[PDB]
């Protein structure tokens, strides 16, 4: 053996927030610096902040106070899964408090008008892509915010993310005061993490896409051709709440588990993700559930991976209605008519290192997974897998 050291600790616990709200990290725009919270959207790739009177903001980048401020003389759009905004496109000096020792010159979107992009309490007033420019707004010639940093500076091009769960409900104050996890600029932390590291391809760089060749439910193989999993892309996106499945795979998905928890009926609402369950407090049936193991292509030819995660991580803490003493919980797991999308509820359980240098993506267990005196997430391999590039979708 051999004890791991951690050696980003300026970077570490800087992030906060939760699952249903978002993960953010603490940046600052202009000169003189303007401090804002900022979504880490592995989803997207604008970086873009409120820069106009909102409801839901407390405060917004004013591009009028900062002498650095440049003018694009530019608009951009941009529609996600749900939710989107209108900005003006400009540039300025950034940097992250708790982060590399740097600041860079990139892109900023200036948010004057948005439609369900900013929500109410999640303390966050912007948007953070670290996705690669071929998704980018208005085109692939804005430059991403993690592209600028590593071209204007020394850091690796890697990063790295530990998003915590609490495993219970945080209420305002809460979520204010608590360590939500950890994004680790430039580097991977061995604190944050326990087991080893498995990297899986990233088929290409637009998203982080990777391919998924076996799904299993308390070890009974999903069977389904690998291609249904991948219909019509796979990515891993902590800009997302739920773990979302093409709707064939959900169908079977969903089957699979409602079977392995019989013993317990639930209403259909809990399936769509729509409405909570609740048990007496310290009672919820976790052993009922199935785990869920996701076998991803490996580095090596016809060698595979798997990454299991337990339902204390595809069940979301949610406080109750009548905010009684009850654990409960909603179901974290949706369809797609788009792909396989591993959000925030997946990334809870592993230290994903999204190597970007090495065009792979990397998978342990969580130093702050939530689990059970009897069972624990995992990453284990290697596994012989044949034909996985076959796993892959073309349109
Ligand atoms: C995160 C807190 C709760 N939310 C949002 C509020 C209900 C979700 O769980 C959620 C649900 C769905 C169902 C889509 C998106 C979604 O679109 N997320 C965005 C970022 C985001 C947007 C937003 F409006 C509010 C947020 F909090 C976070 C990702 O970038 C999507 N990546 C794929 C994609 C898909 C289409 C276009 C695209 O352009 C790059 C990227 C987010």
């Amino acid at each position: 053996a051999a004890g791991r050291r951690g050696s980003f600790v300026e970077m570490v616990d800087n992030l906060r927030g939760k699952s249903g709200q978002g993960y953010y990290v603490e940046m600052t725009v202009g000169s003189p610096p303007q401090t804002l919270n900022i979504l880490v959207d592995t989803g997207s790739s604008n970086f873009a902040v409120g820069a106009a009177p909102h409801p839901f903001l407390h405060r917004y980048y004013q591009r009028q106070l900062s002498s650095t401020y440049r003018d694009l003389r530019k608009g951009v759009y941009v529609p996600y899964t749900q939710g989107k905004w209108e900005g003006e496109l400009g540039t300025d000096l950034v940097s992250i408090p708790h982060g590399p020792n740097v600041t860079v010159r990139a892109n900023i979107a200036a948010i004057t008008e948005s439609d369900k992009f900013f929500i109410n309490g999640s303390n966050w007033e912007g948007i953070l892509g670290l996705a690669y420019a071929e998704i980018a707004r208005p085109d692939d010639s804005l430059e991403p915010f993690f592209d600028s940093l590593v071209k204007q500076t020394h850091v690796p091009n890697l990063f790295s993310l530990q998003l915590c769960g609490a495993g219970f409900p945080l209420n305002q104050s809460e979520v204010l005061a608590s360590v939500g996890g950890s994004m680790i600029i430039g580097g991977i932390d061995h604190s944050l993490y326990t087991g080893s590291l498995w990297y899986t391809p990233i088929r290409r760089e637009w998203y982080y896409e990777v391919i998924i060749v076996r799904v299993e439910i308390n070890g009974q193989d999903l069977k389904m051709d690998c291609k249904e999993y991948n219909y019509d892309k796979s990515i891993v996106d902590s800009g997302t709440t739920n773990l979302r499945l093409p709707k064939k795979v959900f169908e079977a998905a969903v089957k699979s588990i409602k079977a392995a928890s019989s013993t317990e009926k639930f209403p259909d609402g809990f399936w769509l993700g729509e409405q909570l369950v609740c048990w007496q407090a310290g009672t919820t049936p976790w052993n009922i559930f199935p785990v869920i193991s996701l076998y991803l292509m490996g580095e090596v030819t016809n060698q595979s991976f798997r990454i299991t995660i337990l339902p204390q991580q595809y069940l979301r803490p949610v406080e109750d209605v009548a905010t009684s003493q009850d654990d409960c919980y909603k179901f974290a797991i949706s369809q797609s008519s788009t792909g396989t999308v591993m959000g925030a509820v997946i990334m809870e359980g592993f230290y994903v290192v999204f190597d970007r240098a090495r065009k792979r993506i990397g998978f342990a267990v969580s130093a702050c997974h939530v689990h059970d005196e009897f069972r624990t997430a995992a990453v284990e391999g290697p596994f012989v897998t044949l034909d996985m590039e076959d796993c892959g979708y073309n349109i």
